[PDB]
């Protein structure tokens, strides 16, 4: 019984967008804020049980100075610069173990894995901690709420100016080709990936999948899964700050950056998918103001084109650093 | 379809506890690290609309001095010093509005209604924010597991602490008879006030309905229920800390506090409850070690004896007040 | 999933009344038919343990003499005459205890709460009794198809003459001030509410949230949910029977009844309601004949505005009796 | 997901039966007051499409001459007096079409299918009315609490006084053979027959598949599905009448009744049954104390042995007829 | 909260069909195929237990001379040629015991039920194999996806070819009128009788009672049920098969069977099945191009018209057959 | 709220083992007949986008030379003869694309991947038909009952036949040192590979991760999950075939062959897992005769150790090997 509009509609779909006039210059001065801190990237060799990959285990400066852990993996080869995959992770996940992380490798790639700053316990461990501005408002259980009544207090604001930094601290390693550093996430990992887009002057490709984070009002509006009802339940309870919570969340909106981003982009998408719906995905993609293709999976939820989109994954960048 | 121990073992189980040998330590170091901050009571008469009640803003300082709200509600009657109850909140509650909670103050009882840091965003609003000890370690979403890889970070330690100065600034109030301070709650609040029945020197007796925070371990086993469940997500992933997150939390553990609870205490629990599962329950109300009664409510689950239980805690308060 | 049309499309919901052509004939010779017996309304004052508060239980007259039970509670103030509330209660509810319906009390208001016959076995229990016209009908399980072949023989024809009466047994009592009369409730209550706007001529104002037994046609199309579906439980079975059925529940149509009320009304309407769907409110509100008002709360499902409403309805009524 | 006591101590499971010391005389006392009503037997033969069946409307008088409808299907055969099953119906069904119940007649008997006062509207339609002692006292919807809090209100004592008539009835009909009247149902229909087996003097054989209404106290304690827990639901509500509700329902308990009866009996039960649980099966089974068998359907859940227990139904009669 | 198109639109709904342009050739090739095996009809008389009714155990040559089993029930009646019903069974079911069809036989209508290839083992039992052209692809459980490749080694090519002998073998038995030979079935049997209404030149009516396997792509797009979710979740995973899965289907279709059909029919709908979609069963009956009607049960779900469908058959037949 | 037997019970459960006394003559001669047909094994090396593996089109003879395609994985590394993981796969998956089985070449291994006959289309795309023994009978949708009432017709005879022979298929690949060959495989990839410990003379050591086809008789009496459920569903049905349809199991029962298994073996175990219940899991690995140890992870579910595990099995197999 899933069904978002037809995709016929989809394609055409271009909502509103809703945005505060500071948009830009409030994350103007998050980022010069944080790069006040040294990236100071740290890469420690490890001893590790992988033949086919350099492991290293990672530290960098995001927000504030905040140091948040990673891996690095290093596909064994003759090639002296290597592209670059800088992954993002999806909700409740966090870094886990290099072995993970196999996949860009053995395609080729350096794969630089950003840890999740608070989360990396519901389906893969993390070590990241967050840290709040101050205190710690009432909140909805999860990190959707989190500081949501003022973008400067809000989980996503640290989230991603660790994101923007990530990318700063793969094209410090020496062994990664600047040229060819892309950004990439699905769901939570792809909302992060978008705003990177927009944000960073160092990323030069995203692959961005069934994408969360994006068009808030309208993803309340549809569907009552995790993690978007986290929002819609802390609304059912602070009946009085509706127009605030969106306020605060325009400022973190796929949608938004979209609109703002010139690299080149791949977006799946899943047409029954009740956790990220097409609508907002779409409303996502036909913002995206760079290059652009869709891989469209009618049949498919959440999970998306799986390891067919992979494979589109692989094309795409040969094709586009050819 | 839901079934625990049967009754006549229930009102026999007396598991073996397990606490740390600084248990007490822990609690006395804490308590006394607080106390160094004055309490500050503040109570605001407020404009309302409430006719047979006055009602105050109240705020203390709770945990490390932090400021913590609630209300104070004072039924308008002849007698001078009146009794008291001091009411905690279940899990995703908060202080709500002072009509919230006409119960106690029309049965002749000053009420103070403590919020609780950081929740207020599931079923009844709040206003009083956490503040973490430093880094916000990586967590399932809630809070149960906000801080578990140590004692000293977790959040129940903070609440906890809230919940002994609660009644400090409740017995504050001049119209207060400090002969007659009650602290009262359900589940969570149940919880806390099971707590504060071995900590607090100020309580007179306990109403401890369908207590939360009981038997972990056994918890953890039986039921696969929120917010149970967020301890046992969390450890499906953090496979590696299982040991350290029981010892933390024989350290909250309400049937380690209630073997130390002298008060007298009214009970109440469901036997097919499975939110607090009866062996729980019964694993604290048999190691209470108080003068104690308990209401046994064979077929109600976690809404316990409702509007029945209400009325036994007015009788036996006041026979235990004659 | 859950949407019903958008709002701005509800705001002009006007769907077409079906009704028959002896609708008030129908009311007139029920209410007169009841009226030849007498309202003998008894007030029993009890012994209680509520202090700011004086407790009377309450029989009165209701549909043809049949006796029908109920709480006033008195708040303790200088006042002679006061504001009353008449409170009908939710399906499967019943009168409960005094100390259940504090808030109108305690707002400075005499609350006369009516017990609903033949139910208060779900939620909160009663103790009035149903008299059938004769012979129960095959139904299914519950009051919604009881008697519901004939309008004469139907569940709510009883109940809503109770209603209508309990407003004159309130009205009864020495000291209720007669100009200032609320008939209030929600769902169930709501429903009858809205037909004792239409029927009473007692009546000073109508506070009537997420009402049920509104647009019959359209909510047995819209949800699945109870107590709705105990209609299309019984026309998937009794297949023959559905002309019949919606011609009986015309009679009971709350959207019908709205369309002849003229008294002041505050409605309250849940977006994501799918007991009561926000069609089916909007249905009765944009018929509702009298001065009215209504709060939206776009993002909660039949709880309504809960605290947050009963605020409103305070500061409503306070302007209106102004 | 369901399992009830291991198969080994079903076979020995025998609970103490509590039953009150007036439960002969409440019954001896119940009929002979129906008794002094005449039966009254109709039985119009229709004009009906059924080619190998002659097919009777069938109206007799009850509980207290209350006029209960039917079915009589007499098979198109040479044989002048045929054997007979009279057939009792399950929860919220009635006699419907008589083209519902071929199985019999196709076999070879008369088959008088008795109606089910009040019910009729939840699988398949029925026509016979309930009719109260009185007042319809508060109950929680459907039939399982109606009249609850006293035996000579309850809602069976009725149902079940209509089926030792409807015995009478059947014999009244010239063309069947009196020495082979067979008492027939499932479930409910099974917990009708098995009263009617200890209370009937003309029945010559119990068919008893897996019967409801038998051991209430268990089958409350082990499965939460209807219809059983709406017992569970009005003990929820009303705390303060469980020993009433108890003591009520042991005048209806099959159990009991089975201790009683002494006509040959074929049982089935299915292991995995949670609408009527093997225990409670098991417990009437054991405690029967005619000459009986049971099938034993290890994998199946309410449908029990289905068409494969039809088959064993007509051997078994053969075999105990020749 | 299932809805399908409006009864308006449902009844003017006519989708664009597909087809292959080798539609019919590839029919009219697989029956001439299967034509060159004998029918080799085998009627065996059983001992039984029924009286009424002459059982015969059925065995004839389907799809490629494989040998399909059947119920062959004759009523005992004096009339010498007696109409037929040709009987095709639900997913999952098979051809059971004989004592599972005596409907239409008590009609008066011989009954020949036809047993389903590989089937069996659901709600009914059978006895019938299926017999791959060759190796068995990759497929979801079930035969929703047996094969569905290639149409020359679909599942149903083989049922449908097996659907329209067992017509011949019907007419072959020499008590049965050929001039009042129907096909008949509900859900997968409707869309087999659908299928044989087209393909058939023996079947003279067709009832065809909420129909499945029709329409394909809408059926997959609007509901997530068995055994329509077969399909979905094979295309989930086999993302490169799309075009050639509903290639295939097409073939298949009872959409494109329905526009080639010229013989009456009776057609039935639940408009609340969400099984087999009310707009599916429409498109089907809309394009149907033999005399046709339609009963709609707006109030039902897959359960259709149970047995009020029932008697409308028989009166729909009476009528056409005189 | 699922649970098995405790741990202390687990560890000490070694239920009555059944089989017939032909069981090792049936594999003997399954083995002996399929071995009459070359192996034939064909690597083709492929185009890929992997840079750190060399990846290989696999084709081998199976059962009865039947041909099975896989994926052979080798590590770009110095070492000339390398260690071998032979992956079986989990029920209603496939061996997918190459670069879904990047773990074990990335740890230094070899990996065979073999698809599993008729599957495929679940959650991973497979390419390997099944062939059955003449006709496929009556069975429940899916694997488990297909072919089920004779172990020489049963689908696991040909899997396992298959899976004996991808050891032989692997050790004749030039690079793999044969000393270093593990079987390896989870849930349905566990039940084959337990199956191979026994039946292999190639096998070195044995991964077996929360093992499903194992103690089945415990299993369909424990869970109501798929794919166990496959099995309930069909006895429900076919209820005369209970004896028959376990006897024909125990040729397939892990535990029969983890009795016989002498290799070294890591197994694993999820105490909350409800698709392999820890009873049977333990039920095997208690009978398994081999060196063996057992990683227990007591909150999870059948997901188990998941990247715990891994490393385990990394450091398991390099212990062994020096």
């Amino acid at each position: 019984a899933f069904f978002d509009l037809p995709l016929e509609e989809l394609k055409k779909y271009r909502p509103e967008r809703y945005e505060e006039k500071d948009f830009d210059e409030f994350w103007e001065e998050t980022l010069a804020e944080s790069e006040k801190f040294p990236l100071d990237p740290v890469f420690e060799r490890m001893e590790s049980h992988l033949k086919t990959v350099e492991a290293y285990d990672v530290t960098f400066s995001g927000y504030r100075g905040q140091r948040i852990k990673g891996w690095l993996l290093v596909p064994k080869l003759e090639e002296e610069k290597l592209p670059c995959v800088v992954q993002y992770i999806g909700y409740n996940g966090g870094r886990g173990f290099p072995h993970d992380w196999l996949f860009w490798p053995s395609m080729g790639y350096i794969c630089f894995v950003m840890d999740t700053r608070g989360q990396g316990s519901g389906w893969l461990k993390g070590d990241t901690p967050d840290y709040p501005e101050g205190p710690v408002d009432p909140q909805y259980p999860g990190f959707m709420t989190r500081g949501i009544l003022d973008p400067r207090t809000y989980y996503y604001r640290r989230v991603f100016t660790d994101a923007v930094r990530a990318v700063e601290a793969a094209a410090s390693f020496p062994q990664v080709d600047q040229e060819r550093i892309v950004i990439a996430g699905g769901s939570q990992g792809g909302g992060i990936a978008l705003a990177v887009s927009a944000l960073s002057k160092k990323a030069k490709a995203l692959l961005c999948d069934v994408p969360f984070l994006c068009h808030f009002r309208r993803a309340v509006q549809l569907v009552d899964t995790h993690p978007y009802a986290e929002i819609t339940n802390f609304l059912k309870t602070h009946r009085d700050k509706e127009e605030i919570v969106f306020r605060t969340l325009s400022y973190f909106d796929g949608v938004n950056f979209a609109a703002r981003a010139k690299i080149p982009a791949l977006f799946s998408v899943g047409l029954m998918d009740n956790i990220c719906p097409p609508s907002t995905v779409f409303a996502a993609y036909n913002y995206y103001a760079g290059p652009k293709e869709i891989r469209i999976y009618p049949y498919n939820n959440h999970e998306g084109g799986g390891s067919f989109q992979a494979v589109e994954q692989v094309k795409f960048l040969k094709k586009l650093f050819e």
